[PDB]
């Protein structure tokens, strides 16, 4: 197939730009020029590009240089037609953030982190970004006695309340997406799962401005079901953005191409995002790839890997649709009673009083006869997989 | 040390009563009489007992049978002075619940599940229970296409709203605690972590009546930090109850005695619960042990294991107290700046305008100098362990 | 694609016959009759059936009874043309085995464990079985001080040496396949991975007679690469049998249909076993499915799930073949230097003296230049996945 | 407690010397001078130091520089009395090793990797090192089709056989210790566990010169029982060296201080190594710490953490000793029949025929009566923890 701008494939500058310096070895690739990145991505089908402040403008650049870079960057976007759907801030690389940005034990670091983000909010607003992604990679601890979690949640809230205030007053119209991750680089990161992140956002001052940006690999690092967590996020209406990549369970963060880790879960995820209610997708934001071309690769492997993300999503999309359109699948869904879950448990107007009065729901209920009937889930799963293998 | 009623140690009838039939073998113990369990627990210092409907009254008992069991039960409670602080319903054993209780794809099962629960609420209210724990062990899936999560969450919510209604109408004054679990017995369970359950609870009709009942091993099954998720539950004010046990990371549910799994996390958990703000505990509900005496033990090992739970908690509490009263630990805490997180990041009355104006927060911030200061976290962790080891 | 006797699909009596009684619920299916199972399996294309002693002949059947069952069984075999490639012994269900069979702390259980196996050996011999699978599910511990590992290995060895002695004296011609598992039912099981089992076997008296029976799911419970461990087993020539099934990382043992868990690894595994050395398979034994039909299924679901196992294998085989025959794959394999690994590092007749004299292997070696060339591994991976999805 | 040279505590130069540049941030500490490291370690009680070739001599130093550095290092050891018990080679940092050293698909890289190691073997021999540790960190893959595991194992073997040939011919008398790791930095590493490494070594030409160097966190990254694994290594007599550190289950490689991760396992481990047969340790080599001072620390934090390792080991030893010495433990050990596993299952000269003729081992055996006696394991376990906690 071919990607269109309507597919909304976006990529971070730090993805195809990863030089491949890992925890145990030096970079295997030279630095990628941002203008070139814009051009290359435009060519493979991306509709947008994203970046951390520090990906674009080197940490500690004078005003002149910074200005210079931005203006060149704006031209490339101009020329190519790419947009900046989201921007983010680096609060994890510099040594000053070793104990965190917003929740550093050190108060002067917290104040500096806020300043660094306000500044990226301005650049973001100016480039037309709609979302501010917040990844607290250094928020957490290696040792339990070293971090007061309650105080850290207070300080986290205190910094987000301010960012919302500022954006609303400046009229930027940004939405904020918190990105949860269980560990790496901290032994334990605060807001470890999509769940913890949604519960937190609900405690903010203007909760309607906050949602989450879950990443496939992050939830899998804890062995959780990504598709199911995204279905919960959509139920809550907090799916503000999504980071797509691959991972092979609980181990270091692999950042593989989307669908190169848990293939069965990548299939069910594409199905959930696209075969939404009223035919239409359940999710309309950017399909953003936050992955890394393997360290064994050169620049050709880099563009190859960029294209693989797109091809994986589109091949899966194609099979998810065929799946839903199959009459045999339709028959299996019916036998499994998948849609019966959508009909309320109670008849319209029934409350506990009427339920209590229904002998058929308890006193005369034959739990044994009901318990003997199978749901046909295995057959239903086998049909999904045969669709994924292109065997039907 | 010795447990007092003020310690509020409680046990489920199903813990000391587990006959040890596992997934690969037959029971190794004969059944425990509930009256005998009441007497034995009182004797080791428990203040309360809890139970699933089916633990006390065999599934399908006629009303005469059920009434007799209940009356002998109440007499035992009376005579020993033990109370019933929480009650729960078995929605996982019978074959009828193979696809869940409240979220089974089968509508009639959903209606029966609610009636089973209503009946237990009446019995709980008559025994004086203040909490109803809800463990949706069968709510979930083994295959992604078998379960519509969104419909499932709608059905879950629909059942819970009715229960709150009935309780409030009957004046039962119950609080509801959802217990999260990532998997086992379903491949993937809905509301997998304390975070997911808290975010869900926030969407109910009367959220104030709902909180969570997190279990030590449950979060460890996902390799998450239990103390840190409890800290967040406390921040939201949703810690309605707690299940204490041991686990060795991601593997089947072990249900070891509390402290026999991740000792260091057990230590920091006891510190958090008891050394709360204002001298006083941060949590005041029951300290409930939801564990299982190992399959290798006989009834002597069963009572030894019940006593081990209480001993473990009291020993850790003693060491947590000494930890905080150490002037050396206090000095390490000050050097690591733990308490400085409790100080707002913004000055009183400062807003973004004033922050933007503070050049010390950015323009004149020496990131590099701050970045080089150590936090002394290792040293702090070392003192903590020396206290646990009784080396200090 | 249809199954042939040449495909060698075998199933354990206990897979399709699993009543779905789990750690938290009652059985949802009635007992399956063995003659019936033989007939049904013959029908779906299985070439063979396997069983634990206790799956066929109920624990404690008198000789008359036992004798009667075997005769019926043999007749069913006869009629369908099904063979018994392997037999095993249940050393895990009965309470006497709660601390192990061969390595129980109790000397009398150890003695009984050996007698139980000798007896099963005679029956296997009688039915023509070639392999004796030994799954030490109860060998291990929940607490480190409870089991002397060293002594346990001595006793595991002592027992196996005796079995081989007996087999050899009697002329049975059996091969012994140890089955590794990291945990469940025990907190930790002795010989936890394929590696630990191979290393152990190398220490017995007649090692040539011993190998392993690795199970997909068991390696995945530790997050290990199953394909990669099978490659190493093949390298040692110790792959005596294989148990195929599915799993979703580290959590309780799921026993899904082969390919329903880690699909990508299921693909690379079939490629490994079938696209062997000549053109021929690298593995010639039974393709044994050790799975469980999900608890939500009735007998229709059971037969569906049996068929699904065969279907997944044949579908993956078909795509593995196509992958290797693609000229584009050939090209990608050439660019990745896969085959270059098969060429010895040293030239024929070269030793350390010659290597040390080669200035080009070090002194004049341009590591920087070599380190800049890509291996093109992502692209190769992408072609593999496209073959899997029937996209090529 | 005080460390003595008889304690044999060693530290890698790369441990205390780790500049804290992780996968997400820049170094937070300046470079440590080898000579200074030697003086500091000597001072905290270490008896020896280890290093990777590239830790002491910057990759690419001329012989003049190289020589100068060796000379000074040699002086420092001289003055302090420290020895170099082990040396290793860096076959993972430089980009040339992106696909491995010994198993790179590129033949030239393989030749180069051997030369790099021969050279390090020379320096090791000159400094009196007895063990060459081989950590194949880059041997493995991210994708299944990229690496022929069989070919890889052949090439790993080819390289190792040459190394033993050389050492034996030069009369260096070195022992080779393969260090297993499941993942990080490759998606999956060859020889993922202590078990796989032991099985592989048994296939070399001179197997008696080869053993393993297992690392605490490496086995815990797969959620394996480190103590049980060491016990097996000891049974095989392949425990040639050991790397001690801490980890919190399956997540990135943390490298915490020894005992700061799974504390209960750290305890059973010291008990295993120290309370060997007849009072004497079961292990005689270096007690080597391969850990990292947390990124949040400064040089103060660094020295602290170095001492914490010694401290932890000595506190644990002390409690392990007391545990075993407690007549109450002694009594619980007896009741749990731990030592009964040491008695052969078979009587002296007893074979299959005498066992088959013994009615008490089967025919007349009361499995039900034996199946009901408890092992008293929870109680023994609770006694161990109370010793650890200093409460006994």
């Amino acid at each position: 197939v071919q990607a269109t701008r309507e597919d909304k494939f976006s990529f971070g500058l730090w993805t195809v730009g990863w030089q491949a310096r890992d925890a145990f070895g030096d970079a295997t690739r030279t630095a990628l020029d941002p203008v070139e990145a814009v051009h290359k991505l435009a060519e493979i089908g991306a509709y947008g590009i994203t970046f951390h402040d520090d990906d674009l403008v080197p940490f500690g650049s004078d005003a002149q240089t910074r200005d210079g870079i931005i203006a060149g960057f704006k031209k490339a976007l101009d020329e190519t037609g790419l947009i900046v759907p989201m921007v983010t801030t680096n609060l994890f690389t510099h040594p000053v953030f070793k104990d965190g940005g917003f929740t550093s034990n050190d108060r002067s670091v917290r104040r500096y982190a806020i300043r660094k983000v306000l500044r990226q909010m301005d650049l973001g607003a100016e480039l037309g970004a709609k979302t501010l992604v917040l990844w607290g990679g250094r928020e957490g601890a290696e040792y339990d006695s070293a971090k007061d979690v309650s105080a850290a949640l207070d300080r986290y809230r205190e910094a987000l309340n301010l960012l919302a205030q500022y954006s609303e007053d400046r009229g930027y119209g940004l939405r904020f997406a918190i990105e949860p991750k269980p560990n790496e680089p901290r032994g334990d990161i605060l807001l470890p799962t999509a769940g913890h992140a949604i519960a937190f956002v609900q405690e903010l001052e203007r909760p309607e401005l906050f949602g989450i940006n879950p990443e496939t690999g992050n939830e899998q690092m804890s062995n959780l079901n990504f598709t199911q967590g995204i279905a919960q996020a959509l139920w809550h209406k907090k799916l503000f953005h999504i980071d797509l990549n691959g991972q092979h369970g609980p181990k270091f963060d692999q950042d593989l191409v989307f669908g190169h880790g848990d293939l069965l879960n990548a299939f069910s995820l594409v199905d959930l995002l696209e075969n939404g209610p009223d035919g239409a997708p359940a999710y309309d934001g950017p399909r953003h790839f936050d992955y890394k071309p393997s360290r064994t690769e050169d620049y050709d492997g880099v563009w190859e890997s960029a294209k693989a993300n797109i091809r994986m999503y589109l091949l899966l999309k194609e099979r998810a649709k065929a799946f839903r359109a199959d009459p045999e699948v339709q028959e299996a869904l019916a036998a499994s009673k998948v849609a019966e879950l959508k009909t309320p448990t109670l008849n319209p107007g029934e409350g506990y009083a009427e339920l209590l009065a229904d002998r058929s729901a308890f006193e005369d209920y034959d739990a044994d006869a009901v318990g003997a009937k199978g749901f046909g889930f295995v057959k239903l799963n086998q049909l999904a997989i045969e669709h994924l293998l292109g065997a039907r």
